[PDB]
RNA sequence: CUGAUAACUUACAGGACGCUUUGGCUUCAUUGCUUUUCAGGUGAACUGCCGAGUAGGUAG
């Protein structure tokens, strides 16, 4: 049952339609008859979880920060550069809550598309349609824990920047560096359930990119 | 105007006990290094006395 749980989680590649949706209801619990139960309260909890699904995690280094980001990189950079626009943007995850990391598994596991994108079904679609709200940014720069960077834009002018970690990139460097032990540099983060769903998959070990061997110096 | 601004990882420790590597052995035949070769600066710092003197002193 763990190999079935790791597959719907975003740090594994993707994977009968009657079998799959009964799994996703049982993942929200902390059997085929537990799926047939339809609590009204359960639905509005899962509706909140598709709201706080995020493309890029503001709360990466610091778990006390607060924000929602569901955008795509603006424009396309040249071939000698690399960012989140070149890799296909679908490994997105859930944040903002520790109690609802299980209840987000119904509408955000994204078996490539996502389920979040009789009377209850009509009502559920209306909430999802009105509360999908594609491509939002909700940050307040007043009382939270963000980084702020001024760079000389154009001339005699500056722009403040706040870098945010990208979840499609973190899944890409983690999955590919399983084989290479030489170029991987594991960094561990505590309070894993507060971080997000994308940290609970790897357990805290994020598997960074280490620059080959040690530095040496020819006489130049 | 720097993933900006701020930042004490600390304490304690017995790896030990035991140990046969050995036996045998043919490196060996042959052999032409040869030919030719100016180191020069020496005009000069001499001639007497004393002394038993290959000793040792002094005169112009």
């Amino acid at each position: 049952t763990t190999e079935l749980k790791r597959a719907f989680r975003p740090l594994t590649p993707h994977i009968n339609e009657l079998d799959a949706l009964t799994i996703l209801v049982n993942l929200t619990d902390k059997a085929k008859c537990k799926q047939k139960l339809r609590d009204e309260k359960w639905w509005a909890s899962c509706i909140n979880c598709v709201n706080y699904r995020q493309s890029h995690n503001p709360k990466f280094p610091d778990i006390r920060s607060e924000g929602v980001i569901r955008t795509q990189a603006l424009g396309e950079l040249p071939s000698f550069l690399l960012s989140s626009s070149k890799i296909p943007p679908y490994h997105w995850s859930y944040s903002h809550d520790s109690k609802y990391v299980n209840k987000s598994a119904f509408l955000t596991n994204e078996f490539i598309s996502c389920l979040g994108e009789s009377q209850k079904t009509c009502k559920a679609m209306a909430k999802q349609l009105a509360d999908i709200t594609l491509t939002t940014i909700n940050v307040t720069l007043a009382p939270n824990y963000l980084t702020q960077i001024s760079l000389p834009d154009s001339d005699t002018s500056y722009i403040s920047l706040s870098p945010v970690a990208s979840l499609s990139m973190q899944s890409h460097f983690h999955q590919r560096l399983q084989d290479e032990n030489r170029h991987s540099a594991i960094t561990r983060f505590s309070r894993t359930t507060n971080m997000g769903v994308t940290a609970m998959t790897c357990g805290g070990a994020f598997r960074m990119l280490k620059s080959g061997a040690k530095f040496s110096s020819p006489p130049h």
